[PDB]
């Protein structure tokens, strides 16, 4: 692997983004701004040398939602290991919907789609889940994680509508609070023409040259999620990704389960708590030391 993006910080970091505002495409209680818009409501910014990209936790809601930011990167990657350091993420907060992951080009779900970092409401483990057009279920092995789900198409029988093939990683510091109290961690996902592979590391336990001039993967420890197998076409089934950063609220996924977690208690429904609380949002916010893409 060698280098091929360093994304950098602050608004060049920024600089290398489409901000998405239409309506929310998961129907979440948010309303996606544009970068100047955001960067006035501090959504957006550059902290102590780290890119910051969190929500409106200042006002109550009102329009479309509570506001944040989805940010598309403008180049795509069809192989590669992205690696995403990260000081904090979206915390485990009721109602969020936090998201770190890539989308194929094209039209849905045939380009793939990775879901690196990703859960909703008061989440503990990071759920890793691929998405894709019928025709690809994952392996048993070669992970730590535990598979919710082995089927990846959005549709697959039985499955809830683009559950996807989901992993959860085993560490309760893999997502939101516990990760933030721990000062983050790694995240490494490679995508190769055989499978997909993601590595959580804690801060502090990640390999000496995760985020240097040129990674190998191979050497690392065993990865948190492995999507493989010949149950799929991983070549066929996943085109040139890119990178997406993303914080909605309620909608599909989270406000669908707000009733039936522990966040049931804070209000009637998932939108009356986003809407009232803003205070609650604090912690829904990304913070990037680096964020490197390598291509082999
Ligand atoms: O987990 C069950 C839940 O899945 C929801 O789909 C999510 C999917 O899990 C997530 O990875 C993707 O990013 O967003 C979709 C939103 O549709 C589904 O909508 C729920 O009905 C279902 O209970």
């Amino acid at each position: 692997y060698h280098l091929v993006d360093d994304y950098g910080r602050g608004n060049g970091f920024f600089d290398k983004f489409n901000f998405f505002t239409g309506d929310d495409p998961t129907h979440g209680y948010v309303d996606y701004v544009s970068r100047d818009v955001a960067a006035g409501a501090g959504l957006i910014g550059e902290r102590d040398g780290r890119t910051y990209m969190g929500v409106d936790f200042t006002n109550p809601a009102s329009g479309r939602g509570r506001r944040s930011v989805r940010l598309e990167s403008k180049n795509t990657y069809e192989h590669g290991l992205i690696v995403i350091d990260l000081a904090h993420m979206p915390g485990s907060v009721c109602g969020t919907w936090p998201a770190f992951w890539t989308l194929g080009t094209g039209d849905w779900p045939y380009g793939g789609a990775i879901d690196i970092i990703e859960g909703v409401n008061d989440n503990t483990f990071n759920h890793m889940v691929l998405h894709t057009s019928d025709g690809c279920t994952i392996d048993n092995d070669g992970f730590t994680g535990n598979l919710k789900t082995s089927n990846c198409y959005v549709y697959a029988p039985g499955q809830d509508a683009n559950a996807g093939c989901g992993i959860e990683a085993t560490d309760p510091n893999s997502y939101g609070k516990g990760f933030n109290s721990i000062g983050g961690g790694i995240y490494a996902t490679e995508i190769t023409p055989n499978g997909i592979s993601i590595w959580f590391f804690p801060r502090g336990s990640e390999p000496g040259d995760v985020l240097g001039d040129n990674p190998n993967p191979a050497n690392w420890d065993t990865p948190a999620a492995k999507f493989a197998g010949g149950g799929c076409d991983w070549e066929g089934k996943f085109n040139a990704q890119r990178l997406i950063f993303d914080v909605t609220f309620c909608g599909d996924w989270a406000g669908n389960v707000w009733g039936i977690g522990g966040c049931a208690s804070r209000a009637a429904n998932c939108v009356d708590f986003v809407r009232d609380n803003p205070s609650a949002f604090a912690e829904s916010y990304w913070l990037v030391n680096s964020l490197r893409v390598y291509a082999p």
